[PDB]
């Protein structure tokens, strides 16, 4: 038609194709456990659902052509426990990052970031950095973030905790971050410095081989009200936007996940921010060169 | 009572007596059509319910009392055919521009402003000007700027397309719109310099004669979820606001419609939002020389 | 368990040992009369559930530790009728006032402002200061603030309204309040200066032994649409925030209430809002000398 959008651009006639590979994680897991709402599992269809809609891939607002990108969605993981689903994501996604394609998965909750994070230590030995945008630390003694901190081959130097929300955060969590290195930005500090801003100077610290992994439960329910524990404040959609270009663009962030999209709190505006966040990555990572 | 609202002002004996003339348009048509929802036809009861509630008419915030100003309400526009329907509407509006009042015309669907320009091109032979105050372009070969832009008595360079988004804008309809000589607003750029600014300085490419056409699914959808298309980022309620009391005090703005409207989407808070964008419009107004 | 949230502060054996005493008003009256809706007798409910969950009580973002204060629930005022309830109420108040503790009152509508504004003029003589955070003036000829005004021993030069928005407020409510000396801070002006910055302007016009008066639908609806009249503009949840920490480290603010949290409208998103709001009165609390 006149106004070509994301689903344009899955052209790729098999996986190995494609620049980004999309694959699914349908499982509730991960804030439902602190309080939260079940049905993240139904994530990934309803991103999906508006994914076959959205985005238009010249956006002359931004000036960014994403027509040249090749996007593939490898579908969902599927297992008949959940220990087999974890590991079946890591493996996936280490085999998306072994043949130098990204690797997107769209939660599904916070749970998957630790096979994530696993199929990247694997794929950068020893070379990693990570940065948890979520309103919480999720390194409850197990939380996604708390796994990685205790990988050997990780430097917590490089790990970042991003939006983070002091009313929602324990001493003795920011003590086992900060131990380990780990820096904490907190919301306030990323509004005062600007979001944008802000991320960079993570990027600064996680350097090369960077995982992006993104709560949206980060985002404030006013723009974001359809996840498993819905935040008063937190970043607008906006910086979510904003950010997630940033990512786009940056050519050390080379996987990024999504998680806690929740469709069963809220159905249609929710996972419409999603895709604009992941469609947003996309028109920055048109621009690396 | 101690506290006179816009009620108070539908002073007026017969329609020839008002300043501003409200008109009814319940009809769909417009986004529902572009993936959005049905309902707007249900616009014009939900904003009449608040038009009965809201409104300090002196309102010693903004310091203006807008106690002269006399409102009559025309009903609705009703006819067996939508294709009759455009056609009163247009012939009711330009009965109101002809006579020297202000026709506010609340949808009701987008398609409303063709026939809305219609009445305005018409009334002012070739001197008109048009803002599409829209998250959207409305210029797919029809779309009711697009039946405007065709129009041989209307200057192009007069028209602006104001806080459009570009992740919703195809690249063959900015096209369009800018080899008309027409001018993009883009949402980002409408925020750097200042919503009443920006507005400002359209009205300055409007110039005469001006039809301040506003969507109001170019609102965010945090203050304006009753839409038929829900808009991620967008413009506040308050910008809104303050946009709306610039056109009611810019003598060149000659008349304005208010589109999409939709209560089966949201119903309390969205027509209250589209009410005050009223209101303000006519403190804007009570300003007028 | 690794993160103490307010619910741990509960450790006062009786209510005298406590710091902070926290008494419910579950009765509808107030907004809901100005055409609002039914239901803020169900927020103390809503405010209590969201109690036993929320807020670290060591808040590493804004460096407070809120371990050393002791909480208690009062329970909720009872009674056959509205007037006793009113009764009872004020005389509560005024008895954990009069032996130097705070008290914060969790309603329920803006009327059980005068019953503890009538407490406060009891236990502080002619040396009372009174503000009330609110998008309505609430003066009406009855209205909670315009029986406070009518005290013999209330000086009008220390009441202020806060945030009050202009298309919400009659000229006759304007005047009579000015015409007693009192001080309107409209919304737009709260915004110009700073929230924090304008509320430190109130407190100094309040002076000695002020009464916080925090009706909830001073914030706007995409915040805290759980209010018997939600506002299309207002506070944001941060501004409240921050405005409610103040209070709380501020040593002339002697009581607290907080009005119109009606779960009827919306029973998730602003209760927790609304326990974040006192949460951070709570820190700013911990830090009086
Ligand atoms: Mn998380
Ligand atoms: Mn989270
Ligand atoms: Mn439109
Ligand atoms: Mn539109
Ligand atoms: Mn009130
Ligand atoms: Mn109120």
């Amino acid at each position: 038609t006149d106004d070509p959008r994301l689903l344009s651009l899955f052209s790729a006639q098999r996986e190995e194709d494609a620049d980004i590979v999309i694959i699914g994680f349908p499982y509730d897991e991960g804030c439902v456990r602190n309080g939260g709402r079940a049905g993240a599992k139904k994530g990934p269809a309803a991103f999906r659902f508006f994914l076959q809609r959205l985005g238009s891939v010249n956006n002359l607002e931004l000036n960014v052509d994403a027509s040249h990108l090749k996007l593939y969605d490898a579908g969902d993981i599927t297992a008949s426990t959940l220990e087999e689903a974890h590991e079946k994501l890591e493996s996936k996604v280490f085999t998306v990052l072994a043949r130098g394609a990204f690797p997107f998965v769209i939660g599904g909750g916070n749970d998957q970031s630790a096979p994530n994070g696993r199929a990247m230590l694997r794929a950068f030995p020893g070379d990693v950095g990570v940065i948890n945008v979520d309103s919480h630390l999720d390194v409850r003694p197990g939380t996604p973030f708390r796994q990685l901190l205790e990988e050997s081959s990780f430097s917590g130097k490089r790990f970042v905790e991003f939006a983070c929300q002091g009313s929602q955060c324990g001493a003795l969590h920011a003590q086992y971050v900060r131990d380990h290195q780990g820096h904490l930005m907190w919301l306030s500090e990323v509004r005062k410095k600007g979001a944008v801003a802000a991320l960079e100077d993570a990027f600064g610290l996680t350097g090369k081989n960077t995982f992006f992994s993104f709560d949206v439960d980060s985002l404030k329910s006013s723009d974001m009200p359809g996840v498993s524990c819905p935040a008063a404040v937190g970043l607008s959609a906006q910086e979510a936007f904003d950010m997630c270009f940033l990512a786009g663009k940056t050519p050390t962030v080379m996987m990024m996940d999504m998680s806690e999209l929740n469709p069963l709190v809220e159905e249609y505006r929710s996972p419409r921010v999603a895709v604009y966040m992941f469609y947003h990555f996309v028109l920055g990572f048109a621009t690396r060169p």
